[PDB]
């Protein structure tokens, strides 16, 4: 038109999850009459570098050791706001239905940044495919591999690119994020699904100066309404 709305930026993933975030929008505003923008990205390090940079006034699309992770490792100074949902990550494969009778030496695809890489690997030692040492934590690495029974080979890749993986591998742990751009589903394609309990719950994040304000926590509110929770159970399968 000619002057536009006061309107609030809020960062999330492409796909099954901004279908999401747009209930939740639509939510806010008959509930509280707040104008949101949806800011769909494709990368998981962008999102808090834009908050963090003014770009957007929050986002919803990662879980707390993530966060902690990359404030770490940029200093972004972020609050938690509220959380969201929780995507228990499955392992997937167009090759076998399950993990027992999986073939010596065959090659295992994973994302590379550090907390989703470790919540990877402990839900492999889950499916007894390989062994970590006692002490390590949520961080770990191929360093930390104390046992390798049907000689695996653990490739490391972004996020975004394991969707593609299933064609090289013999299986794929794939963030829901990105396996339901495929169509797929822990619950349907799952070869073996993460515990439902665990400290992955997702979460949407502010600045810390900012975090206060109503515009972050009634959309906060939005988001965990019956109604975004219904079409999120769809979105879903
Ligand atoms: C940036 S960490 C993102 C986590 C991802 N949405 C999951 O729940 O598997």
């Amino acid at each position: 038109g000619h002057m536009d709305t006061s309107k609030v930026k809020v960062g999330v993933m492409a796909g099954a999850e901004a279908q999401v975030a747009e209930v939740a929008a639509k939510v806010a505003k008959e509930k509280y009459g707040l104008d949101v923008e949806l800011v769909t990205f494709t990368d998981y390090v962008t999102p808090n570098a834009a908050l963090d940079d003014g770009s957007i006034d929050m986002n919803a699309f990662q879980h707390k050791p993530y966060l902690d992770r990359q404030v770490e490792d940029r200093d972004y100074k972020l609050t938690i706001a509220g959380n969201t949902f929780v995507y228990p990550i499955a392992g997937y494969s167009k090759q076998v239905k399950s993990v027992a009778a999986l073939a010596d030496g065959v090659r295992i695809a994973v994302p590379n940044d550090p907390t989703n890489l470790g919540r990877s690997l402990l839900l492999l030692e889950q499916q007894g495919l390989i062994k970590l040492r006692p002490e390590v934590g949520l961080l770990a690495t191929v360093r930390d591999i104390v046992e390798n029974p049907k000689n695996i080979t653990i490739m490391e890749l972004d996020a975004a690119q394991l969707p593609r993986s299933l064609d090289d591998v013999a299986l794929s742990i794939i963030n829901t994020t990105y396996a339901s751009s495929i169509n797929l589903t822990p619950e349907k394609d799952g070869v073996f699904v993460e515990d439902k309990e665990s400290p992955y719950v997702n979460l949407i994040v502010a600045r810390q100066d900012n975090v206060q304000n109503e515009n972050v926590q009634n959309f906060v509110k939005a988001y965990q309404t019956e109604e975004v929770y219904t079409a999120a159970k769809e979105i879903f399968k």
